């Protein structure tokens, strides 16, 4: 087998759902069923993922974060996500410094998907401040939600104001050509429509069609590609290694 | 003699609303630390044949965009009242010739296109200024949704706006397609041989005209036809009247 640890964080109505569901082939999420105000915060939610295809089994854990980013004041907001993260740290710390530590779980998350929402200006206030205060905890992989908002100029300007503000800001996102279209902008959505003679997912419009799996509308692809076993290992890897040895070495030294 | 409208525009940035004005009148006339939202106005003055419209534009940068959004319809609540307050004191003049009327008249108010329902900070804002203003919610962005998503998340927001007791203006024939949903661009394209505005993607073109792809025609020959009047009536005799009578009972 082999398990990984996905974290999902966002404003509401950005696709995350839909993209979680495109992504495993699932569908993971209940509607939003009625009954109206009472003031939002982040709730961490877990879900296990058993994927089976004969052998190769993928134990998969997905963290969701509903409410970030959704009430009025959205003040530290980051600051449950930051505990969820760090919490998992600590509880692998201390399993590690046991005297008998053959058990071992590891819950650490190895993976944050960070849903931009596609204004085509640059990143919100909230996006800098979630990526500048999470960046040395956990593996970023930001996300230009719901791209068939945009045409391909608007894209193109947006992925590069957002690269100029990462830059700005000295955030440290996820690095495995792609990075030359970072950060990737992804479209979602489990609708078989048939676009000429072939069958595919993607969006139905009245006048066209955006595929999910079509290089040239979205960036989904590329995402999936790099979510497999192999690029999952290099994923836990760096949580390992750095995260993780970084909150070691900090904690310890006080 | 001419004509006068002041028009308020409310939302989050990049929800379109600059482009949308823009399209509104067939021409481009637009585009770590902490922002507050700002009031700015700007002119229009459309000037075509023999008459004039002189329109002021109220603009309300930072709304809804910061982490901390709290308050933020009170920088909106206090522009809008002081045009009451120097709207009374002007009409309480003994000599009250000259009268400046500089009353919010329409505020349009762009509602990010989710597909759930309304943000907290949407049922915020309507509910604390449906009575001092005519709120006109637009989805902003619809070429977002396909039309089960937009149909649902329009039945959606109207619930929500009962729920709440929201009272947005009163249109005096296509009060069932609420809130209207819109596309802007003054871009041209070439679609199967007739010249239109709207947005290109490989798939295809949004057509901000086609109202079967939004709403815009709907909201133009709203505002632009002079259902203004209708709109500037309701603004004097009722929210006006409404403040002024608050005001004045408390002496
Ligand atoms: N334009 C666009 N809409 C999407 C996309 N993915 C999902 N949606 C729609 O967005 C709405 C909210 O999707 P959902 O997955 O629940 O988003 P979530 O709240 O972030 O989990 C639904 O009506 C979806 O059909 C996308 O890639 N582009
Ligand atoms: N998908 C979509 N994009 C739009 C629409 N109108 C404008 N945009 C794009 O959204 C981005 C921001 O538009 P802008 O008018 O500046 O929004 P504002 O910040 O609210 O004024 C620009 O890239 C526009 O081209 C629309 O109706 N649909
Ligand atoms: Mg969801
Ligand atoms: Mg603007």
């Amino acid at each position: 087998g082999f398990e990984f640890t996905l974290m999902v964080v966002g404003e509401s109505g950005l696709g995350k759902s839909t993209l979680i569901n495109s992504l495993f082939l699932t569908d993971l999420y209940s509607p939003e069923y009625p009954s109206h105000r009472i003031k939002k915060t982040v709730q961490v939610e877990q879900s296990k993922v058993l994927i089976k295809e004969g052998g190769v089994q993928l134990l998969l854990t997905i963290v969701d974060t509903p409410g970030f980013g959704d009430a009025v004041d959205n003040s530290n907001c980051w600051q449950p996500v930051i505990d969820y993260i760090d919490s998992k740290f600590e509880d692998y710390l201390n399993a590690e410094s046991r005297v008998n530590r053959r058990q071992m779980p590891d819950n650490r998350v190895q993976c944050c998907l960070y849903f931009i929402a596609p204004s085509g200006h640059g990143l919100k206030p909230l996006d800098i401040e979630f990526m500048k205060r999470l960046h040395e905890k956990v593996n970023i992989i930001p996300l230009i939600a719901k791209a068939d908002t945009l045409t391909p100029e608007e894209c193109q300007q947006f992925k590069k104001q957002i690269m100029k503000e990462i830059q700005e800001h000295k955030i440290k996102i996820y690095e495995f050509k792609i990075k030359d279209r970072l950060p990737l902008a992804v479209v979602g959505s489990n609708t078989i429509i048939e676009v000429n003679g072939k069958r595919v997912r993607g969006r139905q419009y009245p006048w066209g069609v955006a595929e999910v799996e079509n290089g040239e509308h979205c960036d989904f692809t590329i995402l999936r590609n790099m979510l497999i076993r192999t690029h999952m290992q290099d994923l836990k890897d760096v949580t390992n290694n750095v995260h993780y040895e970084n909150y070691r070495s900090r904690k310890l030294a006080a």
